[PDB]
């Protein structure tokens, strides 16, 4: 396993054709998970799967300029299971992140942040085990 909260670079940003995958499994009793790509103290995309507010299970989607968060994004379609392995893929686009979870299309979420180049680390957080995180050009 990855000791979370786990830092992976991301040399030179992102690029569309960029795939970047994440495997772990979500603790019992989980109550949030996130990704966040960064740029440096800026969050390009926070992909975060939220599995109790307000007993509802939500995928929330942000953006952090100036350390300030921006307008929430939510997805109500939620295919993480608390105890279950899961496999996060994050496909750049030329306009959005694409984000799939065990196979299936999950969302998209539109660049915010322009520099793609910039978004040079990906943290990885929150209530799971960490087994690989990586990219790869597709
Ligand atoms: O203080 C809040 O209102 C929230 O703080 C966290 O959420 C932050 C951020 O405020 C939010 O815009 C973003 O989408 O997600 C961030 C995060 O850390 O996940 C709490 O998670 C949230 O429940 C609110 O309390």
């Amino acid at each position: 396993p990855l000791i979370v909260p786990y830092n992976l670079p991301l040399p030179g940003g992102v690029v569309p054709r960029m795939l970047i995958t994440i495997l772990g499994t979500v603790k019992p009793n989980a109550n949030r998970i996130a990704l966040d790509f960064q740029r440096g103290n800026d969050v390009a995309f926070h992909f975060n799967p939220r599995f109790n507010e307000n007993n509802r299970r939500v995928i929330v989607c942000n953006t952090k300029l100036d350390n300030n968060w921006g307008r929430e994004e939510r997805q109500s379609v939620f295919p993480f299971e608390s105890g279950k392995p899961f496999k996060i893929q994050v496909l750049v686009e030329p306009d959005h992140f694409k984000v799939a979870v065990n196979d299936a299309h999950l969302l998209q979420y539109n660049h915010r942040v322009k520099k793609l180049n910039e978004i040079s680390k990906l943290g990885i957080s929150g209530d799971i085990d960490l087994t690989s995180a990586s990219y790869t050009m597709i």
